[PDB]
């Protein structure tokens, strides 16, 4: 369960966020498989409703009507292929579990739903799973409106309509079992993990009781006796009535706390600053590093009102991103996960964006194509941070580094920052507003390596900065505050 079961040496997962499947099928032959990625982690497969006010947002795929899998990403068949062609090159596929709930209570009845099944809200009726209404909560939530009036009290959050989504009633076998057997399906297909979705407004025991019904991993890729990955996603920042250690005895839990923390240091607010990151992880009361999913934004709070606020760092504020994924991804503490995105026109109205809804790049509903730029950037309006360079090299150096322990940390006091791993890699930042040159020792061997952010080891060159490492392991960085990329990164696999 807390085993990410990807290919040997390879530590890190991507949030392909509403990518089609024959894309994401590309993607791992063309470039994430060659470049050394863990894994994916893909948007709900399942069937959802058709929501068109507003019309086909993101969030549409966050309420299903049936375990078909038939979405605006793709069909069965397109899945399958995708998940084969993925493992075949060592990129292992996760599923995002949509399973706390069904679709909006106030929805309609019809077939404005992705494979065209029918639904009836109001009357709790889901032919195609079947459910009815006697596998909903409605009976058991205390609350007049039916929805979750305080997150005090952990009955109401877990009883209860999240947003007024239908709450499935998880006690029940029956619908525990439907639940396996969607999952089970996946599975067997070769899919090699699940994020369980608002886990927490399920409870530990019966996410656990899910959990227990499921096949080991297919035999085809994965060893015999095989569990799959589990990671949970539960919001926990602190002072919540309910704990994400709640949730250890099942995998792993979000660490919501990593990049809310991150964003508020690396943007220097409330006082913060990157000399304080000496003892992050456990040190900075987070939960075990063997039970931690990290990441600097997810899906939700990158629109800036999620769990962090607007501490968060996303794409749109790449100079400060990049420096934040690159310490995420040098720091040996919790199991990784990248982000990746596509634009839509932000429109701010009271420090809130009214267009948070915009679903991904689509020709009048339907998600167009990932185009690849000469230059190896994406077109079409899709983001592709795990192309840019300089987080395609950090992924790269966590795997180089993956069991060499922190080391070497250095700092001057307010926001440069230098730390290693072991004698296999060293990175250095430059935060604060003014020069940074200073002669630190690195942990490696005596040799001439090339910087991974500013360029690339091709052949026997560097194209960008080339560190020079005394016979004795140390070095001179030179940073300057206005770089365009204010961090250097060095390890085994860069030397010359
Ligand atoms: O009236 C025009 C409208 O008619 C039809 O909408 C149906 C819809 O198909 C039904 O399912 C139901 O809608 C329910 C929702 O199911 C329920 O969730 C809730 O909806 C709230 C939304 O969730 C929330 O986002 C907000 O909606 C805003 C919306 O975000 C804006 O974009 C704007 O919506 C406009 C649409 O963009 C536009 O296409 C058209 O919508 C048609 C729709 O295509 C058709 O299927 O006009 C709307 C209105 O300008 O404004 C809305 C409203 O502020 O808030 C809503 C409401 O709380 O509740 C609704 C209502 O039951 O019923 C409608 C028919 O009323
Ligand atoms: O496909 C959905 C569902 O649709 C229909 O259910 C209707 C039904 O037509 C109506 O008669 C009425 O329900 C009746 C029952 O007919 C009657 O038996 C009794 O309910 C009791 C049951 O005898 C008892 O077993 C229990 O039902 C369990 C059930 O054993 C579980 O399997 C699970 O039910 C699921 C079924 O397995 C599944 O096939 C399908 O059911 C059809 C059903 O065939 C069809 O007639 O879905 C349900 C869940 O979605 O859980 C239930 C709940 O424990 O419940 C009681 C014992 O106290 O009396 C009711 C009168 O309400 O209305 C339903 C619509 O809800
Ligand atoms: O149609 C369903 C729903 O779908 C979408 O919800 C998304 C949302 O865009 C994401 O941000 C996220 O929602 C998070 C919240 O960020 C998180 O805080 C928590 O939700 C709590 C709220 O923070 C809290 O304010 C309160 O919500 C109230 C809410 O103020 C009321 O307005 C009412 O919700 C209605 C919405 O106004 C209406 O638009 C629609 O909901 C959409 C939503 O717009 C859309 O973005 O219908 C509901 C009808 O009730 O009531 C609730 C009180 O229940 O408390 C909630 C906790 O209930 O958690 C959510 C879940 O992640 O993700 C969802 C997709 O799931
Ligand atoms: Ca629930
Ligand atoms: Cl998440």
């Amino acid at each position: 369960q807390y085993a990410p079961q990807t290919q040997s040496g390879r530590t890190s997962i991507v949030h392909l966020f509403e990518w089609r499947w024959v894309d994401i099928a590309l993607e791992c032959e063309r470039y994430l498989g060659p470049k050394g990625f863990g894994g994916v982690q893909v948007s709900p497969p399942n069937e959802n409703i058709v929501v068109t006010n507003p019309s086909r947002p993101w969030w549409e795929r966050y309420q299903p009507v049936s375990y078909k899998l038939c979405t605006r990403s793709g069909n069965e068949n397109e899945f399958r292929d995708m998940v084969t062609r993925c493992n075949n090159v060592g990129v292992r596929i996760y599923v995002d579990a949509v399973i706390n709930h069904m679709c909006g209570s106030g929805a309609a009845a019809g077939t404005g739903t992705t494979c065209g099944s029918y639904c009836n809200p109001g009357n709790r009726e889901f032919p195609a799973v079947p459910y009815s209404a006697w596998d909903f909560n409605d009976g058991k939530c205390k609350t007049a409106s039916g929805g979750i009036e305080s997150y005090n009290d952990p009955y109401q959050v877990r009883d209860c309509q999240l947003v007024g989504l239908l709450d499935l009633a998880l006690e029940k076998d029956y619908v525990r079992s439907m639940i396996a057997d969607y999952l089970n399906k996946l599975i067997d297909i070769g899919v090699a993990g699940f994020r369980i979705d608002a886990s927490k407004h399920m409870w530990p025991g019966d996410i656990k009781a899910v959990l227990d019904k499921l096949h080991n991993l297919n035999t085809n890729w994965f060893p015999a006796g095989s569990r799959p990955f589990i990671f949970q996603e539960v919001i926990d920042l602190g002072g919540e009535a309910i704990q994400s250690s709640e949730y250890f005895g099942n995998g792993r839990v979000t660490e919501f706390k990593y990049g809310a923390k991150l964003g508020t240091v690396v943007r220097k607010w409330s006082g913060e600053k990157m000399s304080y990151l000496k003892n992050w992880g456990e040190g900075w009361g987070f939960m075990p590093s063997d039970r931690a999913l990290v990441f600097v934004d997810n899906h939700d709070n990158q629109r800036g009102h999620g769990a962090g606020g607007a501490s968060i760092l996303t794409f749109w504020d790449a100079r400060l991103y990049k420096v934040a994924v690159g310490f995420m991804l040098a720091h040996p503490y919790g199991f990784t996960r990248v982000m990746s995105s596509y634009r839509w026109a932000r429109n701010f109205v009271n420090g809130q964006d009214v267009n948070d809804w915009i679903g991904p790049p689509n020709n009048n509903g339907v998600i167009k194509e990932v185009t690849i730029n000469a230059d190896t950037t994406c077109g079409n309006d899709w983001v592709c941070e795990h192309r840019w360079r300089q987080i395609r090299n950090m992924v790269w150096f966590r795997n180089v580094v993956d069991g060499q322990p922190f080391a070497n940390w250095w700092d001057n006091g307010s926001n440069q920052v230098a730390f290693g791993r072991g004698n296999r890699g060293f990175i250095v930042f430059n935060n604060d507003d003014w020069q940074l040159s200073s002669t630190l020792q690195t942990g490696l061997p005596g040799g001439t390596y090339c910087d991974v952010i500013s360029g690339d080891k091709v052949g026997n060159s560097c194209t960008g900065i080339k560190v020079y490492v005394s016979s004795d392991g140390t070095a001179q960085f030179s940073i300057s505050n206005s770089a365009e990329d204010p961090f250097i990164a060095i390890h085994a696999e860069s030397k010359l």
